[PDB]
């Protein structure tokens, strides 16, 4: 499989302190990722509950319509770590960002061959291509 909103969420579930390691989502938003809202809510809620834990998370969502999804991520043996969790969080986050920058790149070039994006937007692409040339 791919990253998907599963690694970012399931890692945050198993490690709610990763909520302090996540950015303010400026280049992401809930618009560019149709489902990041679940991750963003979870982080936002973790930041709203200082001292929340892996197990206490389910108790904070006890009996919620979303608890079933959170149960799936909690019982998620597909990771089950805490050291690899942080590394995979950064790598996953990088993958999400990479993909959004890839999408943005294609959006920009799709607006060059017709609309004509600005000289700056056409240059932004060069810089972005250099960032993508070396992960």
């Amino acid at each position: 499989k791919r990253t998907t909103m599963r690694i970012l969420i399931g890692l945050l579930v198993q490690n709610p302190e990763l909520a302090t390691l996540v950015p303010p989502l400026e280049n992401l938003d809930e618009n560019k990722l149709p489902g990041l809202g679940l991750f963003r809510e979870l982080v936002n809620t973790c930041l709203s509950q200082p001292g929340l834990t892996t197990g206490q998370l389910l108790e904070h969502y006890r009996g919620t319509n979303n608890a079933a999804t959170l149960e799936k991520l909690s019982m998620w043996d597909d990771i089950a770590d805490k050291n690899i969790a942080e590394q995979t969080f950064t790598d996953s986050l990088n993958h999400m960002f990479d993909s959004l920058l890839e999408l943005r790149q294609e959006e920009l070039i799709a607006r060059e061959r017709t609309h004509g994006l600005s000289n700056e937007e056409r240059l932004e692409l060069w810089t972005l291509n250099q960032e993508l040339a070396k992960k």
